[PDB]
Order: structure tokens, then sequence, then C-alpha cells
């Protein structure tokens, strides 16, 4: 009785043991059969307690499984607890039946991967029961033909006559034989997101998590178990990426006996929720993903996966617009005018989009106001967000606008017409965070008014571009439309309800191009991916500073997704000053675009930033869509490095970067990588290379002196 | 506003801060003052949300706190959590008032170090209180004298008008302002406990826990932090005891901003705690230590408090007998002639204690019977207890018993009778641990029986050692006698129970030598040390193998009540040959004892065993009172070596280990630690050396081949 | 040290077989496995002494060693295990072999046919064993 | 004259030195090495084989240090002590994968197997005949073969 999926060319093994216990196997490269899956020292571990009195070699404390309890044997943490009415916590699932079919299933009221056709992919559902409580939990399977993915999700759902208090519910659980493995992590802060972490293994646990109701910038909902020996370009590697926005745990627990046990989901803590008899839930997805192909094969199989098969809509493969965004150049002091008058110059640089952001409504003077007020300031727009938009239009410029629905000010007319519509709980003072509240999602008379409010604004004049922002993390969770008993499901019923309004708003505007945003990249997580193709990676637009945080972005997330912007210099969140070309550089390596004051700029820098949306505009198909290498770590030393190749490895992009410069340096050579070997590439300005010398033995670099240097080279096929 | 605590040569310092808010300030070596305290940067970190909106440089998720909670701007892992009957989960403890006594409070039915005195140490009491919700909580911190000790506990207390559920109530908490540190914890499992694992912080959250009722051969309830560079000998070294037996969280969180949050105490896993109005809560203590002499200072710190300050009753500061225990030359089948005609040659070899083990009583005739039915079995002992014990006192050794009261075998009159008095829930089947039942000590009927059952026996012979066993772990954790919403109170209230089980008995026998178990060393942990002088470290007696364990266990526990047993060869855990040599070595190291059957030793065997009965009688006050000093790690190579030293540096006594043999191999040297350098030293049978030799320059060790050495010094200052 | 005769030979079958010790002193039952060791060594000579050999875990770096022997047409094999100290429950130990054709099976004398691609890929399950020194040896042929 | 030869089925390399007075002066050898080689970068570690009698041949893996570092033998014969032959591996590379450079002396007596790395990154791997206590002369019209 074994379950063996296929996905790619990676095996995920399963097989049922004894009384209906679920037991893993294996999840590695591909192989035809697991003849051993059975054949292992069967042992009476002492302190490991017994289920069946009549095999004291079995115990669920040394089971390897799918979906594990605790209570009746196992001592690790569990992927699942839930309380019954007599205050008891054992619960005692068995298999039930299962099913196999083509295709891929959407998940109810969540973001999910999918397919368009049957092809894709093969889903198994494996139906367990607690017969005694009458709970039933379906653990939904699903393997990509084309890729080395498996997606993994729980569907819990009482079919009994009592009420089900869920106090854990994570998506997917896996034991590993053994815990050989160092881990990486993307931690980070604002300004800062997801820096590259490897730590090795504790007996013990260890986990990234979110309590702040959103991903957030603090921890990313990706943990990795990696080879010792395993690197960029080898390497077993195994991948687990959360499709979710909001709380979440990615643990991996090694026990006594050296297996790790790797488990993530919403974050228990502060979670419950209650399952009436007849209710259901449904748990996000887990992608995971395996390679032998080290870092940079996970990540260009995320890639893909994450940017044909999670992002939708119309940009799905488009080519994005490169735009101008005003917020670092005159943050909440502007006005018509000065926008429309250089929107001419603008166009004369090659830009394709304009971007208003925040100020443009109610009293937005300042950070502290005015948020729910979703009505144009005539004051700062006399004719108006569809004056605007068509002035803009008639100078061959798409418009774009900046919202953040999901926040009120407690300074505005909202505020005061509805002040219980925001997250509260009774008697407590309300915390801010930039002089704002959050509204309360989980209410469905909110989201119906934002989602007519933002459809208003987004119908009353020619927007093609929306920049859906977020800047603040839930305190005092808690909602005036839910009884005491499903209080604590209000973080996940907010999440459902912002999934629920994104999804209606942006299917009502095909047309309309959305990023998503949260001060950065505060929600860059696959869930948000879903909704809107594209993600303002960080507010820090330092061309050093996103050495680290496009290298760190890049190893789930598709570049199409990774916005990037040229800023001004000295740098307004950390001073440094670098060349434009330089930041140029970074900011063409991801989404490209522009924030900065060209009223402002030299007549040399205004032409330097015409040949860079030129040269963009010729690689851009490459960048975005290309499959992405990483060379050298901005973590591990003084430089950074990576190159983008097409599929049939006739064209590419090579992107390097020194940030100290050092005297009398010794000669740098970079190597590249995903060139075909039997041909023969001109680097653009150098000469002909051979691309096994290019791979093999790497090309010299240029002696250069000053700090933050940058080179781009344009590599094709002969 | 300053809290400034002085603990022996250590400073720990907490401030208020605004509103009423107990912020901590420094832990580390004594300081006058520390005048820096408030100023820091006041910072506006993004996404920190503020309970007060018009300022944004202030925020609990960046504030050093004492104990924190979530819900109100702070994102860490709390220290306590409450849920309110709205559902809400939101707190606000303000600093309300404080007081100062000397000496140290009785924590209620739990243990805690204690002093004899007033002046031995000072407690301070800082009373926090939410006035919302009637919720105080007081903040218990005692600095000891003599020792850099600081124990910090927390006594909930609800004064409201509704009821309270504690989600999670830990010990303390504290808040590093940085987190360049490693952690040390003391991972393991049966017949191998607490190993010593080092590991560097991540960036995100590590742990040690306990799920399984009992501290556990897995996980010892204790963390240390200790800077990069600290070793045995020097550094700064945090270290991290929890005083409780049952389930525990030693939890370590690293947040954005470089701080380390350090907590421990009850696992709020599966665990909740209901406060009717007027009830209190108090948690067990954890016992803080620090040091600037690596981790040889911390754990000497540990060894003086732990033995004379934890360990209680007449035999705290008494020499502990050599023991030999019986069980391996018979099993369960004995009589009373078989036992008093081998104790009649275990005279003759010097021993002082003889312990009958399991089999005594009821029905034993395997593990599969008779646990709760403790009267003597005739069969065995037609002269019952007394006759056995005071036949084995005319031979001038004491009676030692062996009991397990915690568990009850299913085949037994006593689970007959009372079915319902084991841990179990509703309808589900009642999983065993080597074939046995867990008696539930959360009702206090069953521990009125167990009280009286077990006092009967100790009143019916001259018994004066108790060697008190546990060898299952809990499962199904649930009470016929708690209300539903008390469920969950089920494991602490066992512990509680128990706790007030051998508080009792070992009252009413003051004249017997109480010794802790559970499969070895399961809770070796400073509760249970409260209650029983010493402790039995681990099933696994082979001398390599305690190598390892024991170097692991003096981390924390005085070497007074680490048990250590000469047994047989081939090793029954490992298979491994050992000379009776090395394997008396190594039992000398600590609490020395015999289990092995005397019948099957050959002459020369027998000779050797009345040398080392006769040599550790001379050293036994050295080594389980002296000084100890750990100086080869087993942990880092292929030897293992430590020595004991007196108070007044005039004796000492060292051991030193090499596992595998070398072919050829390099000379080796030892230095050593812990001796008056201006004082020349006496090694006997080898020569004077000066005390400044001996630790800047070492002694030669001798060349030697043959797998499995040992070697002890004995040094007297001249 | 004292070790095992299926421990020497096994480690002495791992190179160019040979003996060295004094044959008088050997017990019966000893002297049987001399016998099945020189027999089982002459079985699998060509393939020790000319295959392709591979080191699989370096004794170096823990307390295991483990090599083998594979035919040059990926036909034959030959596997070596070593752990040399023992520790009281142990947590259960695989091998990872190497130089196996994975889209063929094997059979393992002594145990059953396993895909090659299982044994390189995933490894092979290892029999829970307790005392020092100790070895174990699997001869391969390709179905 | 430098000898060097490739092998057709093998990636093997070898290298050796001819030495030949065609001059009218004595020319004394004070040192002869086989080969040497510089690579580009240093980024590697190197293993050799140390030990001594009784454990010949423990595998040793060391970072490179800026400078000198090197397994030779004086003791007229190649000796237990230091086997002759060292390896520059990338830092990464294992059993299984990697980029290994392996250099190997067929001679059986004093050898120098050494990893120069100096100010500019480069690391320079020499080998052959120790030139310690060595000298060869070469009287006009006589050879040397390394
Ligand atoms: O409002 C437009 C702006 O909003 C988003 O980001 C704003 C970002 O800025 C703040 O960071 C700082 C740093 O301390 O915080 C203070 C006030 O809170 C500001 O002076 C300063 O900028 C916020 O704290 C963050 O909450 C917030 O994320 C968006 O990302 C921007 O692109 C832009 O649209």
């Amino acid at each position: 009785k074994q379950f063996h999926l296929r996905a790619g060319k990676a095996s995920y093994v399963m097989q049922l043991f004894r009384s209906g216990y679920l037991a893993h196997v294996y999840w590695g490269k591909a192989v035809r059969d697991v003849r051993g899956a059975r054949a292992f020292p069967r042992l009476d571990r002492a302190f490991s307690p017994n289920p069946d009195p009549s095999d004291r070699t079995f115990s669920l404390d040394t089971l390897l499984q799918e979906y594990p309890a605790y209570g009746n044997t196992d001592f690790r943490a569990p992927a699942y607890q839930v309380q019954l009415e007599n205050g008891s916590t054992v619960t005692d699932l068995r298999y039930k039946t299962h099913r196999i079919y083509k295709g891929k299933p959407r998940l109810n009221g969540l973001p999910a991967t999918y397919v368009e056709h049957e092809q894709e992919a093969e889903t198994l559902e494996i139906v367990l029961g607690d017969a005694l409580i009458g709970l039933e939990v379906t653990l939904q399977y699903t393997a990509y033909e084309k890729w080395n993915v498996i997606t993994r999700s729980a569907r819990f759902e009482n079919k009994g006559g009592e009420r089900l208090k869920l106090l854990r519910a994570l998506s997917m659980s896996v034991d590993f034989p053994t815990a050989d493995y160092d881990w990486i992590h993307l931690p980070g802060a604002w300004g800062r997101e997801r820096w590259i972490e490897r730590r090795p293994l504790v007996t013990g646990v260890q986990a990234a998590e979110s309590r702040r109701g959103a991903s957030s910038h603090q921890q990313n909902p990706f943990i990795a178990l990696v080879a010792k020996n395993a690197d960029e370009h080898q390497g077993e590697v195994y991948g687990f990426s959360f499709v979710y926005s909001g709380n979440f745990l990615a643990q991996i627990e090694v026990d006594q006996f050296g297996t790790a046990r790797v488990s993530m989901g919403i974050n228990p803590f502060d979670f419950t929720w209650l399952l009436q008899p007849g209710e259901s839930f449904q748990t996000p997805e887990v992608v995971m993903v395996y390679s032998d192909q080290g870092l940079n094969g996970m990540s260009q199989t995320y890639h893909e996966l994450y940017r044909t098969r999670l992002a939708r809509g119309a940009f799905r493969d488009r080519e994005r617009p490169i735009l101008i965004n005003n917020w670092e150049a005159t943050y909440f002091d502007f006005n018509e005018e000065k926008i429309v008058n250089i929107a001419r110059t603008e166009a004369e640089l090659g830009i394709e989009l304009v971007v208003l952001d925040d100020g443009w409504f109610g009293e937005r003077d300042d950070d502290r106001r005015s948020l729910g007020d979703w009505i144009v300031n005539r004051r700062k727009l006399p004719n108006g967000l569809d004056g605007l938009a068509k002035q803009v239009n008639e100078l061959g410029l798409q418009f774009g606008l900046w919202v953040e629905p999901e926040m009120v000010s407690p300074n505005s007319e909202l505020y005061r017409k509805h002040p219980d519509w925001c997250l509260h709980v009774p008697n407590r003072p309300r915390s801010e965070g930039r002089n704002q509240l959050v509204l309360d999602y989980s209410r469905e008379d909110v989201c119906d008014y934002i989602i007519e409010t933002i459809s208003n604004v987004l119908a009353s004049a020619p927007i093609t571009y929306v920049k859906w922002d977020m800047n603040r993390h839930m305190t005092e969770i808690g909602s005036s439309a839910l009884p005491p008993e499903r209080q604590r499901e209000t973080a996940h019923r907010y999440m459902l309800g912002l999934y629920r309004v994104m999804d209606e708003i942006t299917s009502r505007f095909p047309h309309i191009l959305f990023e998503s945003c949260s001060g950065g990249g505060g929600r860059f997580d696959p869930g948000m991916l879903y909704y809107m193709p594209q993600t303002w990676t960080s507010n820090n637009t330092d061309a050093v500073s996103r050495l680290k945080i496009q290298y760190g972005t890049s190893l789930v997330y598709p570049i199409s997704a990774m916005g990037a912007h040229v800023s001004a210099v000295p740098n307004h969140q950390v001073g440094r000053v670098a060349s434009l070309k330089t930041r140029g550089h970074v900011a063409m390596s991801g989404n490209f675009g522009y924030e900065l004051d060209i009223t402002k700029l030299t007549e040399t820098e205004k032409q330097m930033m015409k040949q860079q949306v030129a040269f963009y505009k010729d690689v851009r198909r490459l960048v975005q869509f290309g499959t992405f290498y990483r060379l050298l770590s901005p973590f591990e030393g003084n430089e950074a490095a990576w190159m983008f190749v097409s599929a049939d490895r006739s064209e590419a992009l090579v992107a390097y970067f020194r940030v100290l410069a050092e005297a009398n340096a010794p000669l740098s050579y970079l190597r590249l990588k995903g060139l075909d070997s039997n041909q023969d590439y001109e680097i653009e300005g150098l000469g002909v290379y051979g691309g096994d010398e290019l791979v093999y033995a790497g090309v010299a670099l240029p002696y250069r002196s000053s700090d933050f240097i940058s080179m781009m080279w344009r590599l094709k096929a002969v």
C-alpha cells in the first residue's frame, strides 16, 4: 500500500503502516521504486510508548509521518491539534480512503499554484478519519509533471455532532530519516528584507515565524534544508515556501534519534479555529521543491512555477512597464502642475508609466491623516484624477495610483463615522503604527465598503497601474462581529477577507497592473503574488544595500515580481553615494524603474537615464523572463554577481559588482553558468569567447578603483 | 527609578520606563551604577507600533523587558498570555508597587533554592497590575550574597470579577541588548543523557523543551548563553536552570535588532490554567547564574548552590554509601536466602549498602504486572521485608529498597479496583509504556493512597535507602476528577501532586536516603534534587559512554548527586568491553556503587573490587564535596579528564581517560586547574611538583596501548 | 586492540588480501572462518583488485568508514561498511552508494532486489548492531 | 627541456625537466624541481598525506595561508611521515563532486611538495627533488633528468 508521486525529476513516497497509519518513506531524486521501504530495523525504543500492546516495536514517537498528532505516543511537535468539548486533546487519524486525478484543485478562499491543463499535474488526496469524534482530514498532494514541485495542504472537516476547536492547523509536516543538514531562512527588517542566513541544525527546535498578521520584513515564509556541502551550483536542497500572507510558523525539530521534522503553516500562536458540526477548514498550501543542482536549481524551479503558474492576470507573461514614482522625489509636497510639467521630460527619456504615490487624497499632507477617505484632494489636483490621468496619457504615458485600503486614520471622516470598523478589543487603548489603524477585514460590511469605494476610484480615471500598500502590523487583534469563542480566528479571517477583496477588485479591472507593497517588501510572499503579479522589493533603494536584498529575494521569487528603482544620492535610507551607472545596473537586475526628482538632474544624468531606459528595453524580456543564475554572494564577500540566460541559451546578460575598493588589489575573474559549452558567445565589446571557456575558465575582469563599481556584459551566440 | 540587584560578583539592573513599564537594563559583572541606562537612541523603528500615538520612538517591540506580553505593540514571544471571557488575549501590566526584604520565600507547593538565614540573600518583589481586569502579577527576584545567583519566578493573582485563562506562564524572561553569542543545551536520549551541544544563535527562534510530562532524557531543563570565545576556563557565561520536573520550554529568540530574548518555564504547549476570581498561580523558579570564569565557573556556582541550598535532609552534607544492586545477578527470580548469601561476601568486600531491586512485591515475576500492589511477596520473602533487612543489618550492611509508585500495571489488584485512577481521556485506548500505565497524581485520593501505602512499606523494615523510579512517559493526559475547562492543567497538577507525595513521605522518614530515578536520568533536574539528594545518572553504565554523560551532567549538577556504578562486561547496553580498572575510575568520579553479579566475578576481579571500595572511601569526601574542574572534553576528542579540589586547595584528585588507542602516538600532557600556584604538591608515588608547574606546564601522561585506559593521581600540599 | 575475525577479514579484503598470524593458535571455529574468508575473497578478488573504487564514508570525519568496488560494466559490485565505537540507543543508519547503473536493478546477496537509483539516491537501511568495531559486507549483482 | 605528456583517455598531464650543459663552464644545480605551476587565484584548500610509522597517509585538509606551505622529506626515502602527494581542492569539493588538482611525485627519495601564495593571490605549486642538502654538478656536456 505505497503512494508514489512523480514531481518532475523527483520522487515523493509514502506508505500505509499497520492499522491505517500514514508513514513517510522518501523525498528526493526520482527513483523507480522504493523497495526497502519496510526493510528497516524495528526497535522497541525506551520511553517511546505503544498504542498497540501486541507490538512494542511500534510507536508514533519513532514513525516517520505525514501529519502527526501529539497525545497518543508521539512526543514530537504535532502538525495539528484539536481540543474536544471534554477538554482533552487526543485525536487519532487513521486511513479512511484516497483518490487520484489529473490536474490541481482550487483551494477555498485562498491563493494556490494552479494548472492550465490537467496534464500539467497529478493530485493525490488521502482522506484520514477519527471515528470517535467524526473528524476528517484530507491531505492534498500535487505533483507537477514539468517541475520538481510537490504542493501540500490539508482540509479539516467536522462530520460528527460535537464542536471541535482547532488549536493548531499546519499545512504540512514531513519526517526526514536523518538530520545531517544546514537550514536556510530569510530574516530581515524594514529597509533590509530577506538576508540569507545559513545555520547548522540543532537537536531541538529551530523556527522562523511571524506574529504580525503579515508575512513580515522580519522573517519571510521560506525555509530550506540543504546538504552540508551544497552551494549555489550543486548539492541537494529541499525548499519550503508558504503560499500565505499572514501569520506563519516554519519549524524544524530534530529529535533524539536524529530525525528532522519540518513543518509549516499558519502560526499556532494566538490562533484557534472553531469547527461546528458540518464546518470545514482549508489550510494554505506549502510548495516543496527538491533540487540536486544546488540553490540555483531550487530557485529556478520556484521562478518558473511562480511566474507562470501562481501569478495571474493579463500581465502574467507581459513585459513590465518602466515607471517613474514620485515618492522619494516630492513625498507629500506635490501638485498636479509639477507632475504634468515634468511628464513631457519623462516621456522623452523613454519612461512608459507615471505613478502618483501617497498624498493625493483627503487632507493627506503628512502621514498622520486621511487614510480611509479616498476622495481626491481638489486643492492638490484641481482637475482631479481624471484630469491628471488624461493629461499624462496625452503625452504617451500610462497613469498609476497608490492606495492603502486596509488602513484607516483616527483623524479621518471614515473613522469618525465608523470607529468600530477597526481591529480592536473591548476597553483597550488602540495602539497605532504610523498614526494609523487597521480595518477589520473579517467583517463583510467593511470588505463590501472597500470593494465599492476603491472600484469607484479606479473607474473614475484611465488608471492602468495600482500600488496597493500596507504600512502597519496588527495589534489588539479582535473583532466586534465575532463571538468570544471565535475571537482568536480574527487574524486569519482578516487575511481571508483581504484575499476576497483583492480577488474581486483585480477581476473588475483586468486592464490594470497591480503591484503589491508593504512598506517595502513586508509582504513579499507567494500568496500576494497570486493576486498581484509584482511587488515593491524594499524601501531601501540604495544600490549597494539592494545587492543583499535582491540576491536574497531571488532565492524564492521570480525577477519579474522584484521591483527595483533608481533613486537619488546621497541615498535617503543610508546616505550612501553611488554613481548613477551602478544604481542603474542594480535596478536593471530587477523590475526596472525610477524614483527621483528629474528637475534636480543635470543634462548628463538625464542623458544617462535615456540610455539606461533604452538598454533595459533591449534586455527586458531576458531579465524578467529569462533564467536566473547567482554567481557571487554579497553575504559571503565583497562582491555580488549574477546573470540571465534565455531558454535556448543563445542570449545572456551578466552583471558584476564590487563594493569596497582595495589598493593594489589582486586580479579578479568571473566564471559563468548556464551557457552552452559547444557554442561561442560574442561578449559585447570584448570579443568572441567559447561557452566552455566562460564557464570553466572564466573571464578576466578589468582593474578598477573607487567604491561601488558595476559592469554589465551582453552575450550573444555566434 | 532604578532597581539594582547585587548577587555575589554580579549585577542585575532594571528600571521603570515612562508610564510604569518595567525595562531590563543590565546583567553581568558587578558595577556600582549603570549611569547610561537611559542614554540610548530613542528611535522610530518602522512597523513597531506605539502604545502612545504621539510618540513614534516608543514601542514595546523595541523595549528590553522583564515580563513581556504579546498583543499591544510587542511582536516577540511573550513570557505570559491570558485569555479573557470576551475571547481577547490583550493584557497590560504596569508598575504598582514593590517590596524588598532579607531572605527568600518558599514557593507554594513547589521546590526552590532556599536560605537558612535571612542575610544569605535579598528578595525584590515587583508588583505589576492590569487594572482593567484586576490581574495582579508579582515578579519575584532573589539575589544570593556569596554566589552570582539570581532566582526568578512569577506569581499570578486574579483580583478581578471575571475568570482568566493563563495560556502561558513562564517563570522568567530577559532581553539582552545584543545577540552575539552561542548557546548551550543538553540534548540526549535514554542511555545517553545530557550530551553537551554548543550552537551559534539564529535570527529567529531556538528552543529545548519537553512534552513528556517529565523533564526527560531527551532535553534537560537547562540552557546557557556563552560568549563566542568562552570555554571551560574563561569567558562570559549566562546559565539558565529550571527548578521543575515536568514539561518545560527553554527558548532563545533573536529579533530584527540583534536583541536576544531568553525565556524559560512550564511548556505553553498543551497547557492552560484557569484563574477564578481570588485564585493564584505560582510558577516554579529559574536559577540564573553569571560567570566570567568560563563554564567551570558557572558549574561550580551551581554545584555549591544545589548541594547546600537546594538538596535537603539529614544526608545533605553527609557522605553517600557505596551500594550494590543485585539485579543483573537474578533479575525477578530471587528469594530471601539467595540475597543474604551474596550479601555476606559483599560485606567482606567493603560494601555498606545492599539494595533490594524490583520484584519483591505482588507477583512481580516479570515487568508486566503488580505495579501498584505494594505488599511483600511471601513466596520470595517468607520472612517479609523485616526478616530480610535485619539479616542484612547483622552483616554490617544497610538495607535499601526499590519502588515505582507513580505507576500502575493493568494486570494488578489496584487497577482492577480503581481503573479510573490512571491518567486517561474518555473513550480512547490507554497506551502503555513498558506494559504499564501512569497513576493520576493530580487527584488527592490517589496521592493519599500512595502516601499511606508507601509509608507502611518503609515502616515495615529497617530501610535506610530508597530508590524511587519511573520508567514511562505520559500519554492520553487527562483526569476524571477534573472539569473539561481544567483538563490541560493535568500534567502540572500531576507534578504538584508528586511533589506533595515526595515531600510528605521523605518527611516521615528522615533517616532514609532517597535517590530519584527514571530509566536512568529521565528527571535529573533541580526540582527532584530538592526532594531526593541524589539521582541515578543513566541506565547506560558503560565506562566510556559514562564519560560523556557524566561530563554533561556535571555542567549543572553536583557530583554528590551523580550516581555512578561499576557493571559487568560485555556491557549490556552497548556491548563494549573495558577493563575493571577504568570502569572503577569512571564510577569513582561520581556517586560510587556497584551493579553486577558477584558470583560470576573471577578472583582477580573480586580482589580489585575490594581495593576500589577501599580507595573510594579515602577520596569520597573530596569527590562528593570538593570543587569540580573539567579539563578535557569527550565531546571534543579522544580523551576525557577532570579533577576535584578541596576548599582549602590542600588536596586534589585527578582523573584522565583515553578512548581509542593510537599506534606510535605523540606524547600527551595534562594541565591542571584550581591549585594554589604558590604551594608545592605531593603526587602520590610520583613526586613533588609546584602548583604553578602543574597548572602552567602540566604533567606528562604515561604512554600506553590498548583501548579505554584510565589514570588517577592523588595530590597533597606540603 | 581486540577486534573480531570477521571485521579484520573485511578490512583486509578491501585490499591485497593475505594473512599474518599464528594458525596453530586459532580455534577450530576460527579456522573454518578463514577457509570461508579465503574462499570468499577469491570470488571477488578480480573485482576488489581491478574494479572501480569509491570512498563513501570517511573515518577521518567520524565514527564510520565505508567504500565499495564496482565492475567496469557496472554489473557487479561489493560494499563494505564499518562502525568503530558503538553508542547506546543509537539512531538508525543509512548508506548511499556510488557508481551503480541507475537504470538497472541490483540483487544484494542476503537482502533482496533493489533499484540502482534507490541505492544511490535514497540509500539502504543499515541493520541495528551493538558492540565496538563492527563490519558488514554485501555483494551486488545486476539482474 | 621541459617535458609534457598528455594522456588520451585519462585527465593526466605528466611533467619533468631535462638539463644539459652545452657551455664551457661548470654548472652546479642548487635546485632542480620537476615542475612548477602558477594558478591565477588561491581560493583553495590543500590536501596532503602526513603520517608516521604505524599510521601512514592520514588525510589532512587545510586552508591555504598567504605564504609557504609544504610537505617534504629529507630522509632519503619518500617516507611514512609525508607521502609525495599534494592536492589543491575547491572549497566545497568533496569525495563525489568539485574541482581537484592532484600532484604525484614518481620518485622514492627526498622530495619537496610546496604551495606558495603571493601578494596578488596567485598560487605557485611546485614539486620535485628536495633542494635541501642537494646540489648537482654539470660538467660541460653533462645532463640531468628530473
Ligand atoms: O507613504 C508613502 C510610502 O509608504 C510606504 O512606506 C512608508 C514607510 O515609511 C516609514 O518609515 C519610516 C522610518 O522610520 O518611519 C517613519 C514613520 O513611521 C517615517 O519617517 C519613515 O519613513 C514608515 O514607518 C513605514 O511604516 C512605512 O513603510 C511605501 O513603501 C512607500 O513606497 C511609500 O509609498
